[PDB]
């Protein structure tokens, strides 16, 4: 089997967050839809695969052209993980070779252009994930962790929590838009994040991520302007 | 000498964010007045008081019936550190044994019940700081740090990237509003955090920070909800 490249959109239909959200409509198309047209004019995958439940989501993926897969109940439910969908997707159209992309819809203002940009930073041989993030408005060291009884633990050092910031290392968040990974890598380590880990750096206005009507309706504010 | 607990609360003039804003109002009372209150209210304290380079600051500290220190302009500058501060205080009062507890202007949500709560974690025989914090939106254990320009690498570990969130530790961050220390150690170490630190845990809405007009707005709408 030759090597493809492979966008996997996990798009179930239940958000306990906000209703139905995949289908939601941004200035007119779909979440779905938004990440479909990203997928599309990225023109880096041989093959889009949309894997939902169903119903609703299983026809307006058809409507744009691309594939879908269908999961059982089981592997859609609230707990289910995104890797085991992904898994799910690559096993049913059996590709076991090439890239591996997840798009998640919730992330639509994540452009095909970021698709192309972010797959500039893949290394073929090396094959680290990359993973786009945007800068962090907290700090994370300047954090501590819940322990057993009533206690907690400093993130790393106690002097972080009082060191100027900038002279603190940097930190990203992981945003959920983009995950680009070797397939054979991803299938063996079960993980969307495999070492050495590449960040593509997005702002914190494309870094959106929709759960609420707010995050709808502000999404749609910064496409606009 | 005897051993006092002692409330500090620094306050200087000249503020560059949101112009004078320990004097601002908050339906009816100046942010001064509302820590002033929660101090008095949280009857933790054998002594209050107000540190400050600003003659109406001052004047609106003993109008409350609490004591006032002043501050040299050397230590009310944009750049002077809040310990240094606290231990003028200290100084200026002649206390060096018992507990310091900083109370920020700026958290006028936090209220005596929440000083009380608070004071109630402190351990007189292990000495550690008990700082108030509040949850974070984002997981600080799904985070990377940059540790060479182009190279990133975990908080912890990569599988953390991706865990459910309710599966890790809870993560918090010190909010501002409450620090509370044994004074000789505060002084031996000059600095806010001494293991081992326990941390109060505030809402996100009893933590906002005054910083901008904006902010001053929301915490009046919120008294008023
Ligand atoms: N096993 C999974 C996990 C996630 N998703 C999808 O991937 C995106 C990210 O999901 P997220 O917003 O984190 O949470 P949800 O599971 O969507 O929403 P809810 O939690 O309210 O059910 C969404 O488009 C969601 O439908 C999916 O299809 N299958
Ligand atoms: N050395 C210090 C540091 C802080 N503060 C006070 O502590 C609170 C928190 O500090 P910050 O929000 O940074 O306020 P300002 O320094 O007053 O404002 P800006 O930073 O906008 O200049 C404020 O009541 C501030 O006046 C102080 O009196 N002396
Ligand atoms: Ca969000
Ligand atoms: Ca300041
Ligand atoms: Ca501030």
């Amino acid at each position: 089997m030759e090597k493809q490249n492979i966008a996997v959109i996990l798009a179930r239909q239940n958000s306990k967050g906000l209703p139905l959200k995949n289908l939601r409509k941004m200035n007119g198309i779909s979440l779905l839809g938004h990440t479909i047209n990203a997928a599309i004019s990225s023109k880096c995958f041989d093959r889009i695969i949309v894997s939902t439940d169903g119903g609703l989501i299983a026809e307006e993926a058809k409507n744009f052209g691309v594939e879908v897969v269908l999961r059982p109940a089981e592997l859609a439910s609230d707990t289910a993980s995104s890797i085991s969908g992904v898994i799910h997707a690559l096993e049913t159209i059996g590709s076991n070779s090439g890239t591996v992309t997840l798009l998640q819809p919730t992330s639509p203002l994540r452009t095909g252009a970021h698709i192309r940009e972010a797959f500039s930073l893949f290394d073929e041989k090396i094959k680290g994930s990359v993973v786009s993030a945007c800068p962090m408005e907290h700090h994370p060291l300047k954090t501590l962790l819940q322990i057993n009884n009533g206690e907690y633990a400093p993130m790393r050092h106690l002097s972080d929590l009082e060191q100027p910031r900038q002279q603190l290392p940097q930190a990203f968040r992981p945003n959920g838009a983009i995950y680009i990974n070797d397939t054979a890598s991803l299938i063996a380590n079960n993980c969307f994040f495999i070492a050495p880990t590449k960040l593509y750096i997005m702002s914190h206005q494309d870094s959106i991520d929709i759960d609420t009507e707010l995050d709808l309706q502000q999404a749609e504010n910064i496409l606009n302007h």
